[PDB]
């Protein structure tokens, strides 16, 4: 049939979906749910070559699927799998306990930990058919 | 098989494919050719609404298919079809004449005309397999 | 003859200063100790209004003067003086018994109680020249 | 008898008051106006320190006085000055043409290059008494 949805970006094995508005992460994290999709989760190299290439256009920041309740948790996707260390290192304030708990956004290439219920654009991930 | 090629954004009829650099309008037009695609056309407003939501996340101007040689020139899409006058409004410098013309780019959902020879980023679009 | 230091804001009879760096409850009371100044104490809802406006543009928590021992005993200031109620809520896990007491801090606007061992940036305060 | 007056920062010869939100480069231009003072202009690498150092606790975007009507245009201070040569490199998308001119901001420490319409925080500076 067909790959992605319309509105969808088709990357490799998967679609994207960037977001209209500016939402928190548990607003940002229901949507893509809505849609049968979870937050950007970033599994290799040539995925956030491509993720930095699509918001290149921008400089606003971008909620990503990876989340902790504090720094003494670990940096977790929202499936449940953990981050692998070789593709990017988290940096700002990770530090820091927020009380809705710390969430990672990507921002200029760059991946920033951050308050979880700031308003930031999101990018939705899903399987391609 | 599929509407649309890779890192292309698949839209009712069309396949939207945003620009790799800024270049002129004339770069913009030629490159859109060489990925067998033409500029940005808006026919309706379902065709505005899909393009303001693309290009919510960016602050960027990207240029479109309208253009026209002076103001007492019609505005025109590239195959020479005329813009449907309640789309939207063209603001900014629309009285001015510019050597090559004046071209239309579209930024933040809004439309405004500028000199064809800056460099701006663009929108191809091209039919989708159905 | 000038009312607060350099990098101080001045409000009202007050100086206030945002640490340089995040530690616990005691090295943040130590760190003012050595500024000749006190944790934050907020005494008036203008005390709130203006903690809360200096702390918009950060998403940081704040340590603030109050601290108390476990629930059973009342939040007090460092100088021993009560939390006048109307002044705000203390919100969180207010009802859990950390072995080094309850600190409390201020982030967003809001007030939260939490483990004093826990590495948070905090404002200090003393009494302006007038 | 007072340098600076309540809720300014003391540095060096000036007074900086930080914004309560954020609004566009005309508005935050307005509010400093409407305090006998200027959008944030920096003339020395102290003068960037110091701003570093005070917008360290905030990853959000900061406007200062630095605009350009477009890249064919000269980056100048509210009052006409140019930019100082080696302060600091402006960042981003410095060759985009906006509607609005493109103002400069500082986040995490660094310049970047934008549109004057977008919301940010700002920082107003005034001489000191
Ligand atoms: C979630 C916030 C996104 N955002 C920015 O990240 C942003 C980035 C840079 C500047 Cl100067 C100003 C900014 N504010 C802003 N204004 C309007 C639309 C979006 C933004
Ligand atoms: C001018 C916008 C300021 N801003 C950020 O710059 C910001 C920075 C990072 C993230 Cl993840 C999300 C952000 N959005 C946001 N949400 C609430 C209050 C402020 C912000």
């Amino acid at each position: 049939h067909m790959p992605c949805p319309q509105d969808w970006i088709w990357h490799g094995e998967n679609c994207y979906l960037f977001s209209s508005g500016s939402f928190n992460w548990e607003k940002s994290q229901e949507k893509c749910l809505s849609l049968d999709a979870k937050l950007l989760k970033i599994n290799s190299t040539a995925d956030l070559d491509f993720i930095q290439q699509a918001i290149s256009y921008s400089s606003f920041p971008f909620w990503m699927g990876l989340s902790r309740r504090n720094p003494s948790y670990p940096w977790l996707w929202e499936d449940g799998s953990p981050l692998m260390p070789h593709l990017f290192r988290v940096r700002g304030a990770v530090s820091q306990t927020y009380p809705s708990g710390t969430c990672a956004y990507i921002q200029r290439g760059a991946v920033y930990a951050e308050n979880c219920i700031l308003a930031a654009f999101s990018i939705c991930q899903k399987k391609a058919n």
